[PDB]
């Protein structure tokens, strides 16, 4: 495998939760005296006071740069087009990288089979999840994510944070004895393309599989900027609930490159009824759930109408005399 | 490869055109007295007269089967609810595998490596070929498609027949002394699987790729029943015009199974002024290209901001010291 | 008023049903032993076997003109590019005009306040009502509008018509001991002109208003070519069900002019339950209703983040102390 | 009239720019030290030193307060979920409202004619306008609109604003000896209506009319959070270019109540190459252009095949012997 996939595997087999790293972060929100609300000002006093890093806003930057820390004389730049909880996500990261280096490295060690740049790939991936962990304080979180049935907007309000950081930190709560719900988190483009995979448990896109257009995060394009919501049936029988929608951050110019992807939420519908997204929808009824597959070629269900190519088990019958709105059929 | 790959390339190697079978569509269209306007009433006639072949329309039939031959009989029945081109499309089909079975068989014998499965689906795809043929006769529909100026809409209502058919007949015009524009043909849908690949000549997306989220083609499900184009540019430095729509041909009912597809059309640039899609369009300026790949694991380009995936010859920088809007950037 | 203004309230008055009129093409349909399926065909036999009117499909008509009728000889040309239910109402029409001009004469002398042109415009509506009671005769089509669950893409597969002419018929469902649910129709463009209006009885949009934009007719274009549904609350406590989808047919080439349009279809919640739209939805629950109005000058909600205009009734406070994100709230 | 729409004269009647008030809010900017960058932060201390003023980030304001100011403790408290842009929005327009009274007094007397309402909707529009004119410093703004060809996502970016407010600000810049490109700006909904209309000179839509739906604007909402663009002509044979946008800025929760506008910039098609937005497009062939109007009853198009209500000057033409696409045709 790649380095990526082989930290994709490194945080799932952890359950996408890392308890000591977790804890530190909240340690550290709680005895330097956080409050929520206005962090990146807080954090900028936290660097100098704690680190003696001087953190300083530049638009000087290059324009695709968020921060660049220099180690020499202790400077965080933090680009200026950043929103005040970028900037604190931001630093943060590199609060993670010069003051958590040790237990970071420690946590890597646990895993001894990571390749030599999987290592350096999940130490960016565990400053990530410190940084998540310090802005989203976990006992808080957790208690205004059930307050509030896992609205992700509400969630994003109250914590200055916007939809892509809110869903991370929603597939995280894994800690025992104060568990939020399993979820399953992903990442999609335009073409498919799933480049964020991260689970509380196992779920069938936990690490290969998605490319069915039946799929409600696919269809999240379609209607942009607008939470898409699904109850789906997997071929298996098992049944989840999914809300997706479209991240779109631009203002790189009319002509600029875009960068435009879509976050999907899944649990097993089980839970679907704490959540806010299940208002106005009947979750008794196994006959309204919507019938996906993981990818045409591993689906083997027989009389679907979007079916892209044929499924790889068995073969179907060529039939000169017939013809059917059902590709790959019999 | 599998039996739909082996066809495709049976298609491929021959320039998306199959003289022999074309002619013979064309020279039966003559002899029989056809004309464009009507031509499914015509094909039932002609069914009966020179095959002894009953045409049926039967609201009898399963919702699902487009047509059904009796051989025994020799009986065609055809669904009801299929407009007029798509039953004259069934039923040249049906003429096709009846009518022209010796020398479909003969073309099949030209790839001795087909597999036997693979020889089956090539009938039937040389009999979707010899329908295409025979409804879009080869010397009139090329002077259609020139003196409308390849508007694929206004084709489609000349000859009776839906957008897919048009764009299908499109990419098959190579006869020699009367070729139309070179195109590469792919139909998508919402999870960026390509279920269709026809080329006239060699295209980057002939055989595989065509994952890039950048592409147009994948961009028609947010603007559906919506004719989307692009000046596209590969990573090799070629530009090419892409025409894309979704088509949605449905009526199964809300909670039936849906068939959503895009179809997408692409040439080199040097062709785009000839087509009505180019009105508008700037072509002559290479700044105003926009930069897509054939999927981001073996797209090369450096500063993408869209990126999914690393690209596989290069290696994974990663620097703890900075943040940027580039994923897995060089 | 204006003709078609004075044309919409004679058919609001007569409660958007016509028992003579859909009587007399009921009783042509059963006696000219007409079947449902390929109507354009028959409709052809029955003008030159009844009325000595020759149908011909002509492609020499100018590209705007659907159908003309030639009194002199008796011809009546028909566009070629209709699709065969277009081309068996343009046919009904005529013979509405032609075969039933003394019942719709006295039908449009019911009314003797109708201006001059009012008159012909209501003549015109009558052979429009006549043409859709023909292609769908009323027991037949009320028979299977119930047996369907109001599946308007199902009603329109089953009798070979689009998706506005089911919803035109299933607002006319007001015959006396046989009466359909009863409906409000609108068609809508992407400036909220609102160019139909016909209903069962009185609703709130029959004749004036409609301009909220949380109304979900107007987001059918937003969504194209999917159905769109909804439970409204209008500001006096009432309860709607309504369902939209964008009507979008052209083939008038890339360049031409295209015409775009949405229909709506509303009831009562009370009878939401027999729709196949409702499958899914808590209709239960009147804390998960939407709330609606006529247009922001005509609506009393005083809560309305969305509001484009203050309340005509009464005014608000002019707060220079407060910043609110409640236009025009106090 | 009512007040809004005479405030909306008051500002058209002035060429939508305020000389002295904008001189005001620049020579206060420049006199108090001010840079781009933090001005919400650098607001707050300017309120404190000059006006005594005690700026509070307020979390405990009611959900949809954005401020309110106490003067009897001069106490301004601002919601914490405004970024940082809208902060100083708020806290500029307060001190509008506390630091510039007399001069916005002054401005409002020279219309002798505004109702006693119009006069404080007009001093709250005037304290929005100079937010934005301090904001956005005149000459600075002026200089960085022309450097960045109008691309209002990057000026945005550089001054920390969103799409309205540099819509709004691009709109205003009338100083003699330094204009901008003279533009008219159109807020609207998806029900068509246009809530904001602020012009630099005499357009079509400065005061009424905008109901056409083949004028792009109305188009936003199909393609959310997507610039979108349009050659138009105006049936006069005047031809503007015409961009927009959505804004959807909420987070009110999934059950909230949602905010949707639609933004649109028109300018003479003359100035159309000094924007970033005519990249690619062919300004100089009159064909291309898209024929608009200023809504169906006062529009004298003659083929229009979407018009939705017949022209008030012409006359109804109704032929019983003919069918055609063109609705209510000349
Ligand atoms: C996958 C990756 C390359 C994508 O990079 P990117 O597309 O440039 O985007 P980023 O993930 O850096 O940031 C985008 C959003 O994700 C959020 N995010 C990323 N990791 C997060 C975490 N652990 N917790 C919370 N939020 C997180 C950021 O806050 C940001 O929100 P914003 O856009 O509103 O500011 C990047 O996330 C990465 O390097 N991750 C670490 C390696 C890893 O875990 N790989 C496994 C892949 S499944
Ligand atoms: C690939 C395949 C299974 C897809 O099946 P499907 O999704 O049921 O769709 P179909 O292709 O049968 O029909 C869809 C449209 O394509 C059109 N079409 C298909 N082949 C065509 C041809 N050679 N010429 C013109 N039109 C054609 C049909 O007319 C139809 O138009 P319509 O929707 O208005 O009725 C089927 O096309 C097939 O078996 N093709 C032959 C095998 C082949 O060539 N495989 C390699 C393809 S990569
Ligand atoms: C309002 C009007 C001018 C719109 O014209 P248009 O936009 O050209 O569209 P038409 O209504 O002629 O036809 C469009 C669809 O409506 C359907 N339709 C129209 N009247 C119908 C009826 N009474 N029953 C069933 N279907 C009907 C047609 O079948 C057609 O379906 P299709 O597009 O799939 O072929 C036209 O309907 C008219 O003249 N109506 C009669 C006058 C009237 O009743 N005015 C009152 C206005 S509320
Ligand atoms: C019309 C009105 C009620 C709309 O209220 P609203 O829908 O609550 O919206 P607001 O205009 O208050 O704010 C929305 C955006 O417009 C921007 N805006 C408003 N006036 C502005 C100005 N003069 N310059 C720059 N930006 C301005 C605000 O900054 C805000 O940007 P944001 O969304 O990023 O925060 C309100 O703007 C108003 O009272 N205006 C003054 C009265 C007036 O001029 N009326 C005639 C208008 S036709
Ligand atoms: S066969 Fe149908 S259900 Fe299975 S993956 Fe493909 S589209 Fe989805
Ligand atoms: S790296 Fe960028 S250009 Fe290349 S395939 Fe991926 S998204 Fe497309
Ligand atoms: S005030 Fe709100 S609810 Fe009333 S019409 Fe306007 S947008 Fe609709
Ligand atoms: S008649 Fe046509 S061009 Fe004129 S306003 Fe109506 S839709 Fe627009």
């Amino acid at each position: 495998p790649m380095p990526f996939e082989e930290v994709r595997d490194f945080f799932y087999d952890r359950n996408n939760y890392i308890h000591d790293l977790d804890m530190a972060a909240e340690r550290m929100f709680t005895e330097s005296g956080m409050r929520t609300g206005g962090l990146d000002i807080q954090l900028a006093e936290l660097m100098r006071d704690r680190f003696g890093i001087s953190v300083v806003i530049d638009d000087n930057l290059p324009d695709t740069a968020k921060r660049r820390y220099h180690p020499d004389t202790k400077v965080l730049r933090v680009a200026h087009w950043l929103m005040p909880g970028q900037r604190a996500f931001q630093i943060a990261t590199q609060l993670a990288l010069v003051g958590q280096s040790d237990l970071i490295s420690s946590i890597v060690a646990t895993d001894d089979q990571l390749s030599t740049e999987a290592r350096g790939v999940a130490r960016i991936g565990l400053a990530n999840y410190f940084a998540g962990a310090f802005l989203l304080p976990y006992r808080e979180f957790h208690r205004a994510a059930e307050q509030l049935r896992y609205d992700i907007d509400l969630l994003g309000r109250r914590f200055g944070v916007g939809f892509e950081t809110v869903c991370h930190r929603l597939s995280t709560l894994q800690r025992p004895r104060q568990r939020g719900i399993p979820f399953i988190f992903v990442r999609t483009d335009k073409a498919g393309n799933i480049s964020k995979r991260q689970s509380a448990t196992a779920f069938h896109f936990s690490r290969v599989g998605g490319s069915c257009p039946l799929w409600v995060v696919h269809d999240a394009f379609a209607q942009p900027e607008r939470i898409v919501r699904q109850v789906a049936q997997m071929p298996d029988g098992r049944s989840y609930f999914w809300v997706a929608k479209t991240t779109a951050a631009d203002g790189l110019g009319y002509l600029g490159p875009h960068k435009n992807f879509a976050v999907g939420l899944g649990c097993d519908l089980a839970h679907a009824h704490k959540l806010v997204y299940s208002t106005g929808v009947v979750l008794d009824d196994p006959s309204t759930e919507v019938p996906i597959g993981a990818g045409c070629k591993i689906c083997n269900r027989t009389s679907c109408a979007q079916r892209a190519f044929p499924y790889l088990g068995g073969r179907v019958a060529v039939d000169e005399n017939a013809g059917s709105s059902l590709p790959y059929s019999s």
